[PDB]
């Protein structure tokens, strides 16, 4: 399920870590972060980054768009849509 994610950066980054899934996907968003506050949600697969595709970017190419972005990144995103029921 896609959604648009605007984090404004902080004094201590966004508060996400970023790494390969089972693409790049969320993990641990920290409690009280600038992710937490803009609803990114962990196992989140990250598909764009400021309006570019990430298709066939390797990890660092994925966070060096991240970075390049400044004091702010938009990313699109698919949550994991799996249901523990």
């Amino acid at each position: 399920s896609p959604r648009v994610v605007v984090i404004k950066k902080g004094s201590n980054g966004y508060g996400f870590y970023l790494r390969a899934g089972p693409g790049q996907i969320i993990k641990d968003i920290e409690p009280g972060s600038p992710a937490e506050a803009a609803g990114l949600k962990n196992n989140d697969l990250v598909v764009a980054v400021n309006g570019k595709s990430v298709e066939a970017l390797d990890h660092d190419g994925v966070v060096e768009m991240i970075r390049k972005g400044g004091d702010q990144t938009t990313l699109l995103v698919l949550d994991k849509q799996e249901a523990k029921l």
